[PDB]
């Protein structure tokens, strides 16, 4: 702790998921204080094609909050702002951090306040962060107040046996379970302010059964034309977080070649995975090299959650077909 | 390979057998890459899933739930002829999690009743993998009506432990675990329908609760119990492959262990050892290797014991041989006095 | 045979969770027959602050039953007693044991009976044990009749790269799902005898949705004055079991530095974990060295189960704050 005042500072401009801000895989030079700013927004979001609304409580105005990237032993310095236009106290708990409830006990900010938190990123991996105000923990989390950080090793990613792993592209999929109340007639209810939905929401939460499970804040957010892109031969890192509930991601037509299912880079990755499992409260990352072009779906493989409740994204991959890997010998025919 | 080199390879036609058994195969591959041929007919049919006579309209690969296990080796080609008979009412296809491209084959295999297709893929990654039907717009409904199975892609050189020692099994069984979602009437009695389509709306409503009414092995409560128990002998090394295409499960052999478990099902990831209960996420298959050391009845269960013993996910193994008192012995059998209660 | 008959015998007095009876990490001497005695108590317990009560079926009178510690290749010899004051037959199944349904087939005792089972502890790890009477297995387990045992390697714990891990303190957290029926008004029912609750309880169980998920038998049992304690610099092993349902433990403000999430010490541990996953029917263990003082919460990180249904514990850790790891650069302010 002597001295951090002396270390280089670097200010980062955050971008909206599923993209990730600029960063280098291998650390250029020594330890830094890496600086981020996020503003909290409470706002209504519409989550499906029926006009269903949630009162979201959103870091940077998005669900999930943006991905922050630092290197191991960097200091992450966060300016967190709760504008006066908000109604609730908020804070932040980084699972990457050591002490004071992951920073939660040091960052309680009422509307009109700000705070600056610094922590040392001592363990490499992807980690969830989320709001956790005393007495209202799960309600902020399942109103979308969560995201993830990645803490890369200084030397960048490696497989289990020291071989370097370099990605071309990285995408951040935040999965969210939402619990939207229904009236006597089975229609989703609307409210005029976040606090008004509280009691009705807690009733649904206690059933443990979400009404929607979505990627990047809405059904179809990452589909069709809002689809993640790649090319045949590109190496893609997919970071996936779920702050509350388990998930089992699967790339339909592909694999996880290397999967840190626990999200922790000092634990050697599983290989050749069809479906991996990320427990509620954790983030995980999978590395894949695309081999075939076309549309891939990326899903939570409880297929009711994926296809009925919203948990499905697309990858659109360009390139030439490889008939050795797969071919239609006889097309469907009568 | 080019198409020219592929047409040159030896071809092997396999006759599939119903689960929990597995067709004849070799552990270590004899020779180089082959084209292994399988045929499956899809059958939509009513199945009875409990002793109360509860029905579902199953959508079954080869007429069973789960569909049969197909066994190939790494870098073989699997060539499937898939037939959807004109007596079925729905379109079907197949998605192999083992395959690369076109939604695991689903985008190339859409067949209406009266059609057939032939797909070929290269099995480039060793492990056990789920396959399932996946028709656009109707994906979970086909899967939770039983339209799923698994394949095993063995390493050329057979299985090894984490330290490259060979692990040779004497018997293999395949347990496919299925969550069903059977609608209930006013009186809480299970509904019956004429055709699969008639059950659709009411089934989706149950599915959205995420709560199955039955969780069964081999298509029915008690299917692998009593005289249908799996069998082994003391000293025998058994591989149990287990799949769940939709929902998590946590298998456990009551009275035994998983000595080597590929809980993710993938043989390049080293197995976990000495497991009491292992976890297979929905959408995957896993495999456990065990050597029986004690005779008697064992139960093999999903260890959410409500799913095992109330909803149906329990099977038996009956194991022959001599008892080992060093491993366990009753020092004092239940005894005492007969008291009022 | 003679060999087995001549082994030394050690009687161990059990202690209630979350504490653990005295033992040595490294075995002192060669194999022994370790003797334990447990009496089964069926009794009414209060599980929340609303006075909800359940008829518990408790090994040694506690939920969970106590942790038994032996080392690999010791024999565990258990005397299990079903007092004449009880109403139901009970038995025991050790997942650590080989044969006769884990011992369940050899230990079926009516009230007024006792039995003694010996088994060889051949595999190292933490393992669940639970009651399992034929045809009523889940009902005894979710009435609290489960615990865990720990079979230490002879050489004590290691990180698998061979380095010794020596803990200063060990705590045992047993997590229990309860399924308490409600009447027409939504108020939890009370019953005269445990048999009276059976039909109503099985109906709740079939929903797969617990009414309460608690640590150490009640909401708040390990919070406030009953928090687990440690100091900065101490190494703590937390053994956690769940006999029926999955859990995802997380130390808020900390990590699992080494986690045997499967509970088996010949499988090398995961490292740097944020949240780990223990499937229903298993026990796991996490090893952590505290670095910061203060309150920590230890939770199931489905936060609805943690903060709404009861699955949250506290650690109170003494020592000096380390500003290098974390610091409030600017405290909450306008
Ligand atoms: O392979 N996706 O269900
Ligand atoms: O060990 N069977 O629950
Ligand atoms: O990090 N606590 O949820
Ligand atoms: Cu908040
Ligand atoms: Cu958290
Ligand atoms: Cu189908
Ligand atoms: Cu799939
Ligand atoms: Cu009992
Ligand atoms: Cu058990």
């Amino acid at each position: 702790a002597a001295e951090i005042a002396a270390l280089p500072r670097q200010k980062v401009e955050l971008v909206d998921p599923p993209f990730v801000h600029a960063h280098s895989q291998v650390a250029e030079g020594g330890p830094k204080v890496v600086e981020f700013t996020m503003v909290i927004e409470e706002k209504k979001i519409v989550i499906d094609d029926a006009g269903t609304e949630v009162h979201a409580m959103a870091f940077n105005g998005t669900v999930p909050g943006p991905l922050m990237v630092v290197h191991q032993d960097d200091y992450l310095e966060l300016t967190l702002i709760n504008p006066e236009t908000n109604t609730l106290m908020h804070n932040i708990d980084f699972h990457a951090a050591t002490g004071a409830l992951g920073g939660g006990g040091l960052t309680e900010i009422n509307p009109g306040e700000k705070t600056i938190l610094r922590f040392k990123a001592t363990k490499p991996g992807v980690f969830v962060y989320h709001c956790a105000p005393p007495g209202m923990v799960p309600w902020h989390v399942v109103s979308g107040m969560n995201g993830a950080i990645m803490v890369l090793p200084r030397e960048g990613l490696h497989d289990g046996k020291g071989k370097a792993l370099t990605y071309d592209k990285i995408y951040y999929v935040g999965e969210q379970d939402f619990y939207v109340p229904r009236d006597e007639n089975g229609k989703y209810k609307k409210y005029e302010a976040p606090g008004d939905a509280y009691e009705d929401t807690v009733k649904v939460m206690r059933t443990l059964t979400p009404t929607h499970v979505v990627f990047n804040g809405a059904v179809g957010a990452l589909t069709g034309d809002k689809a993640m892109t790649a090319a045949v031969g590109e190496k893609v890192l997919i970071v996936h977080s779920q702050a509350n509930r388990d998930t089992r991601p699967h790339l339909i037509g592909g694999h996880g070649d290397y999967v840190w299912a626990t999200g922790k880079f000092n634990t050697p990755p599983d290989v050749d995975q069809e479906t991996w499992f990320i427990p509620g409260g954790a983030a995980g990352a999978a590395f894949y090299t695309f081999q075939q072009p076309g549309i891939y779906a990326y899903v939570n493989h409880n297929l009711i959650e994926a296809f009925e409740l919203g948990a499905a994204a697309h990858f659109k991959v360009t390139g030439e077909w490889n008939d050795d890997l797969m071919t239609s010998v006889l097309a469907p025919s009568g």
